[PDB]
């Protein structure tokens, strides 16, 4: 069997719901007549052209079958996250947005399952709507990796990631938010720089702050995107730590050590890539991941696992093993 | 023979001769009382504590035998760069520190090689003091990878690179003013996550806008780091512009064609992620470098590549060979 862990959601939201929220920030979808294509849009500024199978459940199982994925976690569209906003609001839109991906899911709980999103800017309000949702049937919530300027070394961000490993709740963290301000102007590099970059940050903010010697062993916690680039960096971690005290004072193992507490998805569009990632997180904290239905994706999902020179076990853990023992799925 | 090609100097500079400059943005280097310790001072505080080797080109010879490195190219520590200040100012810093550079390479220029700084926020006076310098006998020129919100796509910055081509000069481009504002505050996360992504984007910013298609093939130009986190999210880069009209403009080829236009050091602290380097670079286009004498550059000068499982010959290259075609050493 296939389990694709790694793919986004857009739903059916109207001009005038999302102006509820802001008519200037709050992001939605417009279908077009025929309504095999459209936008997301914010406000009334067009922000990503879409495919069918972001918002249509039904349309989606269909190329589901095509691509020989079984089951497929899917969770909200960055974009989505409302992270700048009021407290209250962003609570508020959380429970919509996870309302309507229990909605999308309904056209086929065994095969569509979702992650949900909260209104992290608020320590309380995203660690009860974390659970609600989880109890709801989402099987984890899905968080930007950082909060502005906080890292996932801030101490609240430790909180709700403890929290979620006390009440077992898986975690996907998704590069958002991207940094570089006004230089990655055109060619979609905040797409190709930023967001390996991001990641690695996060692991990284993590590991040298000693944040994983505080957490519970019983979190269960993904990168997106293989990790960033933090797995061919990993390297050059390990012998700053140990040449250098200031990077070391916080952080008691060597930070190599630590890929032992966290998973990664296997998109990183290449085989060298590929399996440099395995023999760094080993074949047990490697899932199959797609970022479906975005054009950036891999269209053969699940191509390049299979096509590896991995072992025939090492496949069938990217490919279907991990992901369900992660995510509790049958 | 070893040849490194990496690595760095800061000059004899009082108080009061880069208060001259600007005493509040003009580093200086202070050197203890007994003389083996020292730290660089931007006005009054203190910037980065150093030792001997980086100013002392005698003691930094014997270091060298220790290490069985016989030919060290060295250049700038980027702090010296000051592309934030006025051109003429910045012209007149430029050939103070070339000056210094060839004065220090004085005491063996057999063993000691130099490359110049130049005043790269003005176009002409940069490519004079490029000329100038390697007519006093730099082997070439050492750049920051950016400058200000211009990446290597802007034209000044190709119309510099190709200058140089024309001129026969070689480049080194370094990291530098790494983007990231407030978030990487401690445990050296600059040098571990913005430096890499600064010299990835570098790459990619000439790459994806055509300036290769552009500037002439004789271009001698290498990135530092591993060329940051490039080689390993080439793939990403190819599957983003075989499936985004936007990536695919300005590129006729796809990305991963233009490896056999630019070099790397290979300095990447790790035989993974040297193993899956030369294999996208190839074994001719990777220089070994060490970034010394900083705490974070491999104390064993050479000690990862002549480990490694790389070819006989693969060696030879790195370690000597592609050095000495690339800097015209005898
Ligand atoms: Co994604
Ligand atoms: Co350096």
């Amino acid at each position: 069997p296939r389990i694709d862990m790694h793919s986004h959601f857009f739903p059916r939201i109207s001009e005038q719901e999302a102006a509820k929220f802001d008519a200037n920030h709050a992001p939605w979808l417009q279908v077009s007549a025929k309504g095999d294509t459209g936008s997301i849009m914010m406000g009334k500024n067009n922000f990503r052209p879409v495919y069918q199978a972001l918002w249509d459940p039904a349309f989606r199982i269909e190329e589901m079958d095509a691509q020989g994925v079984d089951v497929q976690v899917t969770c909200a569209t960055p974009v989505m996250f409302g992270y700048t906003w009021e407290a209250n609001k962003a609570a508020q839109w959380a429970e919509r947005m996870n309302d309507f991906a229990l909605e999308f899911a309904a056209a086929n709980p065994q095969r569509i399952k979702v992650l949900a999103q909260v209104p992290l800017q608020d320590l309380d309000l995203a660690c009860k709507e974390a659970s609600r949702a989880v109890a709801a049937g989402h099987l984890g919530i899905q968080i930007g990796n950082h909060l502005g300027d906080k890292d996932l070394d801030d101490a609240t961000l430790e909180a709700f990631l403890t929290h979620c490993a006390n009440e077992d709740i898986p975690i996907l963290v998704h590069p958002w938010d991207m940094m570089g301000g006004q230089r990655m102007k055109k060619w979609m590099l905040p797409w190709l720089v930023a967001m390996p970059a991001e990641t690695q940050l996060a692991i990284l903010s993590l590991i040298l702050s000693g944040a994983f010697e505080r957490i519970p062993k019983s979190l269960k916690i993904c990168f997106g995107h293989g990790g960033g680039s933090f797995a061919f960096l990993l390297g050059r971690v390990d012998n700053a730590w140990r040449h250098r005290d200031i990077v070391r004072e916080d952080c008691p193992r060597p930070p190599s050590e630590y890929v032992d507490r966290f998973f990664v998805d296997s998109a990183v569009f290449n085989p060298g890539a590929l399996e440099l990632l395995v023999s760094v997180m080993g074949e047990d904290r490697v899932m199959l991941g797609s970022d479906y239905p975005f054009p950036l994706g891999e269209q053969k999902i699940g191509g390049l696992v299979l096509s590896s020179n991995l072992g025939e076990s090492a496949k069938d853990k990217i490919i279907s093993g991990n992901a369900s023992k992660f995510f509790n799925i049958n």
